[PDB]
DNA sequence: TCGATAAGCAGTCCGCG
DNA sequence: GCGGACTGCTTAT
């Protein structure tokens, strides 16, 4: 097999590399790598190395990496550019793996672990590590085993061995319900003392050294705790055995308001799953506790136990260990669904970076571009310092707030990367500038044509047309990957809808789910078989289809994020290729493209309708337009349609056969006007929206920019079994909105769009009547909590204290003198509830850690004093008033002359 | 929260005769 | 009461 790296590090003048050799074995080597860097040289000096601008360079080969680094410093002292890849391990990988890396995941040791630490005096600080580690569960992907290290004797209590038999039993049998599918994969090791546990853990680690190390909060808690605890008991040298090269570093992570420490383990790639989830999931969650996320992702119930976690080991060691094991498994289950480890491996090996560098789009692109240029013997420029400067972004149209009955939307494919490719925007393709007119002059095609030679953006930039820049070349490769995965995602989605339709008529039989590839549209044969399947088999196929869609989503949306990240990186001062001329060339072109096509679409539809100056485009944001289709429907007449699907088909046909060719013509003209390299503005129909045929539903409404709701029948070619609400920006979509209120507001919107005013009024009256029965957590607002200390003046709110911070201060006074009470953590999220006048907490609100029940000794008081009236007005009535006033609708029935009867 | 801009709403402070 | 200036937070793209 072809060899591939596992990890790479620079330690002084050595590269330490772990890799898989040609026989599939894991090996380690130390290489005295001699790096090369570059200086510009005279034209008269023959060379094969040229910088990205075609200027000749001489290669300087250094005796060692320290010499190269020192040379860079002296070049800065002299005032001359030191060219080349200054991150020597990236150059090492580029030299050692000079081919497309083919990796085998089955050879990569992926470790998932979780520790338990009993602490009687609050949160066990990892930097102090003053309490015994009393459980470790460590799952190894190569062995496919859960290794459980269980401390039986502690200063906080001596316990009996954990029982695998009780663990397996149902909770209704007094068991822990450790899933049957992992029971046979548990290797249980009890220990008489903590020293023996840790020494054995280190020996085990030495034998089965993680390449990828993950878990939940492992980077911020488990790893620093283990390192520091071992350091405290045994000394530094023993603690450093967590690194295969025996090198570690305390790394200070700084943010806007403070800093924290993590432990860098040289020769390991830590991908904390909480951070993978935050980067790759495109959710914003009210809580990031593993129980919360597990419930959300997997629909598994919260791990239930009695009493505080600090007393769980002594009271119920059996459950304590079982829950530690289950916690490790839950992360594996989330990964089986979301496939973020797979994604990280894919991207990391593609870029030829340390796998953990996938968190950095700048590092990822630096390596991709470096490797690409190196293939041509080209030499990358030195990174430079730049002052942070604001720059303009997208255009967003101001909508007229209203109901909008029939709506068809259109959206440009991968806009910013398509602009880069079309215009040919790259550091080395800049050709010069032209004299800019106001943007509206380009939008209306009245400005002078920018160039007859070069490809242009309306920000004034011109670009070469003779050859693709490296940025366009490399962005295209990843775009093509993204496109393939999006195809699989949408097929799985369409396949899901076929199964949903079939589920209306399940067969009374005993059968099996069909063995099918959900990434491809179901054949006629598969469709016929599906229509004969039981509900049991259909539901299993639906689950599998949806899992396939999720896998496709992960792969596509994050490749989209990477390519959009390249466009963004051009506006980040830390990027080697930072250039506001290029960043603004993209964003300004986008503003033109949107408003240009708004004009073209209005012109086309006014022509087909025989009108003049009417606005068919009601809204647009960045690269999308929303077109009022009322007049199109009315031209045939609603009476002519058999059912909802009939007019959806009609609009689908109209969009594809009439509107898209008109849009294409408009963009081809724009390409000519800007003299671009290649026409790549591809705007396709996205949504078809409207009320159900014959209903009083309003179809859709806008309240303002980035705030709208549509009743969608078809999305990008997926024809839904049931209409789907596309709600953007409204409170139903905000993690800050109480859970039960999101739900209520969504139903109000559903009724508005699908059923009409009277239905909305019926629901509102009921919610208002019953909402005080809702669980307090379900009606609590959510907020991130920053700068608690800034606004804390002797335990009371300082000037300008935010509402949620005031709530935290209230909580802090209420729990004062309790080392056991859950502390609000700076930077994390809180639930917030308003309090009625004259409450014993002495303020108008209280807040506590999100994803948790408020502590028992104040819970009863919070419940008694919760201000339901304020809660309803602020979170429910105010947003609903916004929706209905925009839609020109009343949520309460207005008095009429009929009331006389 | 270590790892592009536009723009919405909640809330504080305080003016607005 | 509402709005503008400002902070804080959370979206859409
Ligand atoms: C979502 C997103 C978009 N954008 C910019 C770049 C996008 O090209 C542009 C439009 O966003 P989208 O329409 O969401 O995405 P897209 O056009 O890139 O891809 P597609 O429609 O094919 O799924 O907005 C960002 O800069 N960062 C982001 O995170
Ligand atoms: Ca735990
Ligand atoms: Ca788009
Ligand atoms: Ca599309
Ligand atoms: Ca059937
Ligand atoms: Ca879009």
């Amino acid at each position: 097999m072809k060899e591939f790296y596992l990890t790479v590090e620079q330690i002084g003048d050595s590269i330490f590399e772990r890799y898989i050799d040609s026989n599939g074995r894991e090996r380690t080597r130390e290489v005295e790598y001699k790096p090369s860097l570059f200086a510009h040289c005279p034209e008269s000096q023959a060379t094969k190395y040229f910088d990205i601008y075609g200027k000749p360079c001489t290669r300087k080969l250094f005796a060692n990496m320290r010499d190269a680094s020192q040379w860079i410093k002296r070049m800065e002292d002299i005032g001359l550019e030191a060219l080349g890849m200054d991150d020597f391990k990236l150059a090492y990988l580029s030299d050692t793996y000079n081919y497309e890396i083919k990796y085998d995941h089955t050879k990569i040791r992926v470790a998932n672990f979780d520790i338990e630490v009993t602490s009687p005096d609050g949160f066990p600080e990892p930097s102090q590590a003053k309490h015994p580690i009393d459980a470790i569960t460590h799952y190894d992907s190569i062995d496919d085993r859960f290794y459980v290290f269980d401390l039986l004797n502690s200063p906080y209590g001596n316990v009996e061995e954990w029982s695998i038999e009780i663990a397996a039993k149902l909770q209704e049998q007094g068991g822990d319900e450790v899933p049957s599918e992992i029971i046979d994969k548990i290797i249980y090791m009890p220990f008489d003392n903590e020293k023996e546990l840790l020494m054995e853990y280190l020996n085990f680690w030495q034998q089965k050294t993680p390449v990828i190390l993950t878990g939940w909060n492992v980077e911020s808690f488990a790893i620093p705790y283990v390192y520091n605890r071992i350091k405290n008991i045994f000394g530094e040298s023993t603690a450093k055995r967590l690194s295969p090269h025996r090198k570690t570093r305390v790394k200070v992570i700084e943010n806007m308001y403070g800093s924290r420490e993590i432990i860098t383990l040289f020769g390991i790639s830590v991908l904390d799953y909480i951070d993978l989830y935050k980067k790759f999931s495109f959710t914003n969650q009210p809580s990031y506790s593993l129980d919360y996320i597990s419930e959300f992702e997997l629909n598994v119930g919260k791990l239930k136990y009695d009493g505080p976690i600090s007393k769980l080991r002594e009271s119920n060691h059996q459950r304590y260990i079982s829950y530690n094991i289950i916690a490790v498994y839950r992360v594996l289950q989330i990964d089986a669904k979301r496939q973020f480890i797979n994604l990280s491996l894919d991207m990391g090996y593609y870029a030829k970076i340390q796998i953990q560098s996938v968190f950095s789009p700048i590092k990822t692109w630096d390596a991709i571009i470096f490797n690409s240029l190196k293939e041509q013997n080209k030499v990358i420029p030195q990174g430079r310092s730049h002052p942070v400067q604001p720059y303009p972004g997208a255009f967003v149209k101001e909508p007229i707030p209203n109901r909008y009955k029939y709506v068809m939307s259109f959206d440009l494919t991968s806009l910013y990367p398509s602009i880069i490719r079309q215009v040919n925007i790259s550091p080395e393709t800049i050709a010069g500038t032209f004299k800019v007119a106001p943007l509206h002059d380009y939008i209306n095609a009245v400005a002078e044509r920018p160039s007859d030679v070069y490809s242009c953006s309306p920000n004034g930039m011109m670009y070469y047309k003779d050859r693709d820049g490296v940025v366009p070349t490399e962005i295209t490769k990843v775009f093509n990957q993204r496109k393939e995965h999006k195809g699989y995602m949408l097929a799985a989605q369409r396949n899901g809808e076929i199964i949903k339709e079939a589920l209306h008529n399940p067969n009374l039989s005993v059968d099996e789910p069909l063995d099918v590839d959900y990434r491809f549209d179901f054949s006629d044969e598969i469709k016929e078989k599906i229509k004969k399947l039981s509900a049991k088999s259909l539901n299993e196929m639906l689950f599998r289809a949806q899992r396939t869609e999720v896998a496709g989503m992960t792969a596509q949306i994050n490749r989209k994020a990477l390519i959009n990240g390249l466009a963004g990186a051009l506006g980040n001062v830390w990027f080697r290729y930072y250039d506001l001329r290029n960043a603004t060339a993209i964003t300004t072109f986008g503003q033109m493209a949107l408003q240009w096509i708004e004009r073209k679409v209005n012109e086309y539809l006014n022509e087909v309708c025989g009108t003049e100056g009417e606005a068919f485009v009601l809204y647009g944001d960045t690269d999308s337009i929303y077109v009022s289709a009322d007049k199109i429907i009315d031209k045939v007449g609603e009476s002519k349609f058999r059912d909802t699907n009939h007019w959806v088909d009609f609009l689908d046909k109209f969009a594809r056969e009439r509107m898209e060719p008109a849009i294409d013509r408009g963009f081809r003209e724009m390409c000519e006007y800007m003299n671009n390299k290649q026409h790549l503005m591809f705007m396709d129909r996205e949504a078809i929206a409207g009320p159900p045929l014959g209903s009083k539903g309003i179809g859709g409404f806008w309240t303002g920019k980035k705030r709208y709701a549509l009743n969608v029948w078809d999305m990008e070619g997926t024809r839904y079994a049931e209409p789907k609400l596309k709600i953007m920006g409204l409170e139903t979509q905000k993690s800050s909105t109480p859970k039960a209120v999101q739900k209520a507001l969504k139903e109000c919107i559903r009724r508005m769009l699908q059923e009409g005013e009277e239905s909305l009024q019926e629901y509102f009256k009921e919610f208002e009547k019953e909402f005080r029965q809702l669980n307090y957590i379900s009606i609590a607002s959510v907020s991130s909590a920053n700068n608690i200390a800034k606004y804390d003046v002797g335990g009371f709110p300082g000037p300008k204290c935010p509402f949620h911070i005031r709530g935290i201060l209230t909580y802090n006074r209420a729990i004062k003198g309790n080392i056991d009470a859950p502390q609000v953590v700076e930077g994390e999220k809180v639930y917030v509830l308003p309090l009625r006048e004259g409450n014993p907490f002495g303020d108008k609100c209280i807040a506590w850690p999100s994803g948790t029940e408020i502590t028992d000794l104040i819970k009863d008081d919070v419940l008694h004093w919760m201000d339901y009236t304020v809660l309803l007005e602020k979170t429910f009535i105010k947003p609903l008033e916004g929706f209905t006033s925009a839609a020109k609708l009343d949520y309460e029935k207005k008095a009429s002359l009929f009331d006389m009867f």
